[PDB]
Parts: structure tokens; C-alpha cells; sequence
């Protein structure tokens, strides 16, 4: 049956699924880790244990236990991405759809979720792997891995809480699919890691650390970076915000083993309702447990990795999106609204440049105010609220991207690098958040294919061309196809940096994306708020 | 005779002279202190004894002594600027332009000259009031003041060099224009004082002083300001600067008295030879000797006393030029030449970064290259010499004279304000220095008007609304003829800003002149380097 698979885990049954007027197979909720429950708690996961019997894959998993969206109850912008499934810290599971008939061995694409590391789901309507694997013929696996406390408490030297589970969750998941994709008909030595936000800063991450390096080909981050500000803290801050964790769920903080117990005999919903209280400051995209530069899954610091070369050296193709601040300031600043055209007031968006750069003194605020103010128009309400959508987009996504990928090309073996800029026709949100962190997605996944999703035929043709560029590249290290005749995406290269925009326009060449805020924010800042 | 003219300090006879087609007076060379020499270099003038007989007024005095320009030898573009008059020490003379017949009460306008403190003649062409006095009715005077060490050098503390004695040597000339002017048919009660480069940071040095403020009625201000970063010199600096000079000269360094006296031995010519040498920096656009914060000639700490108000109150006009820049850059930063486009590669123009900002550290220069730097573009020759230009002429010339012009407005009784954009048709300096330090003022003295010196017709038409709009403002305080049909000059406010361009095209009027580069220089990069 081209539903039973026989794995070295044990046996699975998939069901079959329908796919743009055809069928293929899929296989959801297969396990690739013991529940990490209990006693297991913060800690490393474990290989699941193998079974006897069919384990029933037709279903899928539940969530990993996550902080939950209800800034606006029923309104689908926002619950599209909340959990759809169950939540438990049973969760560990992965997903593969495969091609009908059964591939002997092909190119497999192995998704990450992204969420801030904080929140996130496999099961997602956005991640549904059938029209990527049905029309471009690759194995799609889709992983899931711990989030919040339960996948990122820190408390370094402690063999009980290390920190970076989640991240070995993820090698776990990549190390089942190198172990048992041959068995779906996926060629294991064709794996291409990609994924969104956190789970672009998780490629990256794997990408550098020795221990995930050989167990994939090549890469995909969008919208993230490794070295993103929010994607990682020493391994001191880690220990505060776990002390600081046990200390609002009036633990006993004599020992790490006094902490550990108390945080492990918590409800999981205890701990997500106060994780928000442990950060530093008054921020906006800075969340709690994120992964730690612990000197083992990270040997040194992420600056000295990138700058000696000491990462997998291969291809890689990666992006952002034009407006990747609107969300955060919707959320989190003073003067910005769901349904106003949040024009912001000059004192509004001094209060917006405080939340944004959270770890600058004043000398910061104002190179920061400065760089992005226009003084022949400073009460512009338009400009303001813009300049903050570019503040933080700049700082937190593009300018950390774009460091990266300078850093990478230097030892790489290809670089290919986008800037989507279309805004969908059928957003729900307000026209002021532009092209949204986390809109390319629904491309990249082929949602705009289905005709009663509403999207322009211009917008299927797009997710077809974007589609083709992420198979391709995963299949041959180049999205492009060689003999082909329609215009090519350019490498990117040390000296030309070239880089294309991916919209419902003609193919656009362009150069040095953001370099004037980027130098900025990746070089005078930095410097700034060292020497004061 | 309407030559001959009884003052309090005696008679003098001038001469008739010929000016477009017609004849008006001159009483050229009149004394109005002590020849300021032997024991007297250094200190504060002496009024002039009065004499038996009739002065003869009807050839220029000797110019004082001075630095000479000897970098183009032959060329006008430089030589015009030069002494032109055999220099000495005896040199406080004014003159007089007299329209025929002598009026009874006229409009006065005393015109104080630039040269950075250092140099500057009174008898200079360009500097010929015959044409203003004939044009537009006015009493023209120009005044000498000393320069160099001469007029400047300063040992607080000591009554025999206690520095700004070329200041006072301008007041003493206010004086005897109060005093005597109406003899010669002015009024000494619309006195209009206005000048260029450091004349124009002097008239704005005496609307600061007590002591001078009586002494005229209004002022204009060309390129220079008296916050200007080369105007002027804490008296720490100055002693410094006047020890090292006698340490030049192998003076006695025990005392005051031990140095005053060495140098008062030493020939004019010994101290200009070494003058250079003193400053502190490796710099352009900074001279050696200038006015000191005395606590006397100025009470305070020249912001305090424009935070203040401690000032004259009356009406000013005010402005500067296009590129304000190009003429240091040209004489002292590598890869400038007077015979070439002058294209900036990328190290010279970090060179020229670092002669500009003499006092910053390195955060400081990096800030100043990033605000000046097109990132898009870094290596076109092109941007960087015009990028040095802007940074050269905004910090020393245009944002100070932005800083002063708005902290005036608050308590002034009305400002004009201008952007002299027009490049002369016959200018025998390269393009690429644009419209140069120096070069209205041919406009102002109505030289267009003469026809062997080949401007268009456009040009005199300039010359002759320039004339008059400084003419007009001198005897009413406001530039615009009310009930006239011309376009109108607006009043500068603190809220609108509004300026006008000054060139052959139409009146154009704009606001918050160079705003964005006046708030670096003006707010942050002071900050910064206070903070560092
Ligand atoms: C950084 C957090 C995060 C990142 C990815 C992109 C993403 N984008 C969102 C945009 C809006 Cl406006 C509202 C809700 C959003 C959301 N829950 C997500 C999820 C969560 C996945
Ligand atoms: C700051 C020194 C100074 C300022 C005023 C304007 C001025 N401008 C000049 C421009 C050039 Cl290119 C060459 C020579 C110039 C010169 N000796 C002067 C004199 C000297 C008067
Ligand atoms: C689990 O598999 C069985 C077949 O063995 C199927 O009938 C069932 O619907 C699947 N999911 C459920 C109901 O939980
Ligand atoms: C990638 O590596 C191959 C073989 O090692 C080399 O021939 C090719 O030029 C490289 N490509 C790039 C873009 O570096
Ligand atoms: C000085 O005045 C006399 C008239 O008394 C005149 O002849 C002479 O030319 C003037 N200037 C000179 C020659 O120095
Ligand atoms: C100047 O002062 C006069 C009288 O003191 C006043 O009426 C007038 O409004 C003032 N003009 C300006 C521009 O302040």
C-alpha cells in the first residue's frame, strides 16, 4: 500500500488527500522524540522509542503548550495563527506529504515555524504542505519543536535545564528525516532547511552550530537571522529571566535544583501566564526564552563564527519583506490601531523609538531620532508612523539579515537574496502595515493557487514563480533554470550585491538593499553605544 | 567747498570722483586713533589728537599689517584680496563716500571687512562704496581695524595685550562715526553696520556687546556669524596661543611683561612668518589669532547670552552662500586643485573629513562621514568633494549663522534671511567651487554695473535689487519698498523660517534653511562629543 511506510522507527499509515483536483499521500503526527513530559521537563529530547504496530498517521499532532493571541477575538488576521490543534506538552511530532505515486528519491524541503521562539504550530492552514509538495514533486516535511520556558529556560551548568532544547528538537526532527526520509521516497542527502521569523533565525542556527552542520544540504531563512538582537542572550541574562521566572511563581530559589523542581511541578498555563514579566525592559519584539550562547551548541560567540568562516559552507537562498515593523508597533506602541490609519503624534513616536531600540541610552535615542526623522516635515503623522515601521524593521529583521548574508557570502557557495513587497488583495488588515512579518508565507506555500481563497490571478501566477524559485534552489542549489528563457534572479555577490524584488511586476534587479540604514544600525550605532 | 568738511577732530578736504557717468565725494584715509605702535602693539587704541590745518582725504591709507596670499602668484582670483596699499602698523584709517550735493541727514552704512581675523583691507576693489553712496543715496563708510597678532593676540590679565583690541579698534571707528558723520551730511542715528566672513561675525559680535550696541542702529551679517567655531577662543586658549608664539620667536617666556616686551621688539613681518604655528590642530578654516571670552568685551559665554537676550535688540539682515566651503578645501585638503575637477577619492575625502572637524574624536568623525556619505555610491569623486564641501560649509559657516539667526528672531525687532545661489558669468575660478566665500560681495558693492568689468545684464539687474534691498533695509529696517508691485522679501519667524534665494531667477521663497544638517551640527554631534 503506497499509505504503509515501514521506517526503522516502525510501521506508519498515511491517508490520502486531496490536492488542486488530484491526491497525494500524507503522513501527520509522526513522533521523532520521547513526550518530553515530567521529569523531562527542560530537558534534552530523547529518540522515541521504536513500536510494534501501525501507528496511525492520518491525524494532526497536538500543539506544543504556547502564550495564545486574543488581542482581537475572532477576527482571522490574528487566529490564523493561533493553535488549531489541542495544546499538551506532548508534542514532539512531524508531518510529511508525499508526492502520488510514491517518489523513489527526491528533493525533500524540511519546514521550521517561526513565532519568536515564544509560539508557533505545524498544523497551521498557512504550512499545509500539499500544494508545495503535489506541484513542484518534493517530499515536504514539516517539524515542531518546544517553544516558551518549556523549550528555552536557561539556567547554564545544569544538566536538567540546559537551555537550546528546542533547537535540539529541531536537530532531532532533521536527524529522523536523515535517518528514514529514503523510506517515503526522499533522497536524504537532497534535505533544504527553510523556515520563517525564529524559524529562519533556527536555519541559521543550525547552519553554524557543529553539531546540526551534516545533516542537510542547503538552506532558506526568511524574514530571520541567527544573529537577530532578539534571537538570543548570554547565558547570565538566560539565568536572570529563569530566577526571575521562579521568583513570580513564588519559588524556592536557594538551587537550580530547588528553581527546576518548583518549575516543573507548575500547570503549563502557570508558567505562560507570567513569562511575559521576566524581560528587561520596556520593549517591543524582545521575548523571553530564546536560545543562549552556551559555548556548546554554539561554541563562541555568533560574531566571531561568522567573521572566521567557522559555519557549513554552502548555498542559501533568503529574504525579507517591506514592512516588517507594523505588526510589533500594532501590538505594542502607544498611537497604533487596528482599525485608524494610526497617523502618530511626534511624542508618540518618541515613545515608539524608546520601545524599539530598548537597550540604548540617550545619546542612542537620538541617533536613532535623527537618522530616521525628516526636519523639513517633522509633524507629518504619515512619516512618523512609516519611519517607526522602518526603525524597527530595519534593526530587528533587514539590518541583521543583511550583516549575516555579507558575513556568509564571504565563505559560502552561493547566495541568492529577495525583498517581497506585495501587498496580498485580500489582506484583512489595515492598508497602514503594508507587506505584514509572516505575508510571504502564504506564497511560498501556494495558498493563493486555490480559488476560493480569493487571490488575482496575477497573485497565483506570483506563488507559482516563488514555489518554482524554492524547489528549484532545494533540488539544485539555484532557484533559476538554466535553459530557461524567463529573466534570471542574479547571485549575490561580495562585491555587486545584487538582489531581486518578488512582486506581480517584471522581474526588478537592484543593489545594496537598506545599506544607508544598515551602515547605521550594523556599524555607527553599535559603535555608539560601546564608546558611551 | 563741498570738499572740504570741519569734524570735531579737525578739517579735511577730499576729492570729487567719477563713478557711472557721474561724480559723487570721497574723503579717503581719515585718522580716527593713534597710530597703534611701538609700546602701544597690542594695546587698546588711543582717539586720534586733533589737528591744526586741513587733513588731506584724498588717497587710500596704507592697509595694517598682514599674511599675504602668494599660492596662485599672477591670478586675480587671489591677488584682488591682497593688501593692495603698502601695509603698516599705522594703519586705523576710514573713508567716506559722499553723494553731490552733500545731503543734510542721510542713511548711514558702515561696512566692516572679513578675513578670518587675519587679513583684510579696506581699500580693496572690490570693496570701492562709490557705487553704493551714488546708487542709493547713502553715506558709505568703511572702517580698518588690526588683524593678526596685532589686533588679537591675547594675555588675559595684562593691560598690555589683553586681546580684542582689533574690536575695539572697529568700535573706536563707530565712535567717530556717532560723533562726526552729520558734518558729512549722515545721520548718526540710522547707522547700518554690516560686513562679510569675520566683519560679519564682528557686527554680530558688537549686537552682543554692551559696549558697542549704542553705537548704530541696525545690522547685516554676510557669511558669518559671531558663534562661528573660528570666531573667537577661550582666554585659556589665547594665552597658549600667544606663549607659543614667543616660543617661536625664541622669546624670554618668565612673564607676561617678558613676553610682551619680546615681541614688541620683533619686526611686523617676524610674527606673521610664524603666525601659522600655533594652532593646536591639523585644521582648515581655524586662524590663530581672534577675539577672546573676556568676561569684558563679552560678559559671558556667547550662548548664555543668546539663551538670554543679553543683546541689542533692532532688525537684521542676514544670509550666506551656495558653497561656503570650496575655498578652504581648495587651499588646505589633499587631492583640491585650482586647475582640475578636483574628484575626491575615498581617502582623501576621510582626510579632508578630519582637517574639517579638528576637535572631534574618532565616534565624531565617523558620525559627520555617515551624514555626509551616499552609501548607494561611496566612490563617485564627484559626491565626495561636493560631500566636503557641504560639511565645510555647514559647520563653519551656515549652521552657526542658523543657530545665531534663530535665538536672535526670539527677541529681535524683525529678521530677513538669504541663500546667495548665483555663479558669476566671468569667474576665473574652476566650476567646481560653485558659488564661493567672498564672492556676493562684488554683488552687494554693485561692481555688475560697470561694463568694462563684463558681467550680463542680468547680473547688474541682480546687483542693482541686492543694492537696493540693503539700502532700503539700512533706512527702514525692512528690505521691501511697501507699497511697491515687486515680489516681497517675507520676515524670517520662528515658526515659518521663510528665506529667499538671491540670484537671476524669479524671487523663490523657502523654508528652514538646511534644517536637517543643522540640527547634526547644531544638536546632536555636540552632544555626542560631550558625551564621549
Ligand atoms: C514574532 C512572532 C510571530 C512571528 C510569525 C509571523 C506572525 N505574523 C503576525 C502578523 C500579525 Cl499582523 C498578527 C499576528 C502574527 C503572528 N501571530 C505571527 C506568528 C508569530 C509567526
Ligand atoms: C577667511 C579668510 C578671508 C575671507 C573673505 C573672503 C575671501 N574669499 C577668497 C576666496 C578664494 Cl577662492 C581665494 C581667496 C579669498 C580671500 N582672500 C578672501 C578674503 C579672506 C575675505
Ligand atoms: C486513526 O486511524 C484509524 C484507522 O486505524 C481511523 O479510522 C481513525 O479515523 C484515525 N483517527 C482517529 C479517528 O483518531
Ligand atoms: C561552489 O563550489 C564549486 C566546487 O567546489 C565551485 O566550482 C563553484 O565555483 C562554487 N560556486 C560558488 C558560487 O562559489
Ligand atoms: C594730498 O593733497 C594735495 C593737496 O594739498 C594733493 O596735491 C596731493 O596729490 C594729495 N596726495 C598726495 C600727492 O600724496
Ligand atoms: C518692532 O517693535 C515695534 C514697536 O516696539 C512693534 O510695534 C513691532 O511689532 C515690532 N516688529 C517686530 C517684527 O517685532
Amino acid at each position: 500500500s503506497e499509505l504503509l511506510v515501514n521506517t526503522k522507527s516502525g510501521k506508519v499509515m498515511g491517508t490520502r488527500v486531496p490536492v488542486l483536483s488530484s491526491h497525494i499521500s500524507a503522513f501527520l503526527g509522526i513522533p521523532f522524540a520521547e513526550p518530553p513530559v515530567g521529569n523531562m521537563r527542560f530537558r534534552r529530547p530523547e529518540p522515541k522509542k521504536p513500536w510494534s504496530g501501525v501507528w496511525n498517521a492520518s491525524t494532526y499532532p497536538n500543539n506544543c503548550q504556547q502564550y495564545v493571541d486574543e488581542q482581537f477575538p475572532g477576527f482571522s488576521g490574528s487566529e490564523m495563527w493561533n493553535p488549531n490543534r489541542e495544546m499538551s506538552e506532548d508534542c514532539l511530532y512531524l508531518n510529511i506529504w508525499v508526492p502520488s505515486p510514491r517518489p523513489k528519491s527526491t528533493t525533500v524541503m524540511v519546514w521550521i515555524y517561526g513565532g519568536g521562539f515564544y509560539s508557533g504550530s505545524s498544523t497551521l492552514d498557512v504550512y499545509n504542505g500539499k500544494y508545495l509538495a503535489y506541484t513542484e514533486e518534493v517530499v515536504l516535511v514539516s517539524l515542531s519543536y518546544r517553544v516558551g520556558a518549556f523549550g528555552f529556560l536557561a539556567l547554564h551548568g545544569s544538566q536538567e535545564a540546559p537551555g537550546n532544547v528546542g533547537l535540539l528538537d529541531q536537530r532531532m526532527a532533521l536527524q529522523w528525516v536523515h535517518d528514514n526520509i529514503q523510506f517515503f521516497g526522499g533522497d536524504p542527502k537532497t534535505v533544504t532547511i527553510f523556515g520563517e521569523s525564529a524559524g529562519g533565525a533556527s536555519v541559521g542556527m543550525h547552519i553554524l552550530s557543529p553539531g546540526s552542520r551534516d545533516l542537510f544540504r542547503r538552506a532558506i531563512l526568511q524574514s530571520g537571522s541567527p544573529n537577530c538582537p532578539w534571537a538570543s542572550v548570554s547565558v547570565a541574562e538566560g539565568r536572570r529571566r529563569a530566577v526571575e521566572l521562579g521568583r513570580n511563581l513564588n519559588c524556592n530559589l536557594n538551587s537550580d535544583e530547588e528553581l527546576i523542581h518548583c518549575l516543573r511541578e507548575k500547570k503549563p498555563q502557570e508558567l505562560i501566564d507570567v513569562e511575559w514579566n521576566v524581560l528587561p525592559f520596556d520593549s517591543i519584539f524582545r521575548f523571553s526564552f530564546v536560545p543562549v550562547i552556551d559555548g556548546e551548541f554554539f561554541p563562541t560567540s555568533l560574531e566571531s563564527m561568522l567573521n572566521s568562516g567557522n559555519f557549513k559552507k554552502t548555498q542559501i537562498l533568503l529574504g525579507v519583506n517591506k514592512d516588517e515593523g507594523s505588526f510589533f508597533l500594532l501590538y505594542g506602541a502607544p498611537g497604533f490601531s487596528k482599525d485608524s490609519e494610526s497617523k502618530i503624534s511626534r511624542e508618540d513616536f518618541m515613545s515608539g523609538v524608546k520601545l524599539s531600540v530598548p537597550h540604548a541610552n540617550d545619546l542612542g535615542l537620538d541617533a536613532v531620532t535623527l537618522q530616521y526623522t525628516d526636519w523639513m516635515d517633522d509633524n507629518n503623522g504619515i512619516k512618523n508612523r512609516d519611519g517607526l515601521d522602518d526603525i524597527v524593521g530595519d534593526h530587528n529583521v533587514i539590518c541583521p539579515l543583511m550583516h549575516f548574508v555579507n558575513k556568509y557570502t564571504k565563505f559560502g557557495n552561493g547566495t541568492y537574496l529577495y525583498f517581497f513587497n506585495h501587498r496580498a488583495s485580500n489582506l484583512v488588515w489595515p492598508e497602514w502595515m503594508g507587506v505584514i512579518h509572516g505575508y510571504e508565507i502564504e506564497f511560498v506555500f501556494g495558498l493563493p493557487l486555490v480559488k476560493e481563497l480569493n487571490y488575482t490571478a496575477e497573485e497565483e501566477a506570483l506563488s507559482r514563480r516563488i514555489m518554482h524559485y524554492w524547489a528549484t534552489f532545494a533540488k539544485t542549489g539555484n532557484p533559476n533554470e538554466p535553459h530557461s528563457q524567463e529573466s534570471k534572479w542574479p547571485l549575490f555577490t561580495t562585491k555587486e550585491q545584487k538582489f531581486i524584488d518578488l512582486n506581480t511586476e517584471p522581474m526588478k534587479v537592484h543593489q545594496r538593499l537598506r545599506v544607508q540604514m544598515c551602515v547605521f544600525w550594523n556599524q555607527f550605532l553599535p559603535k555608539l553605544l560601546n564608546a558611551t
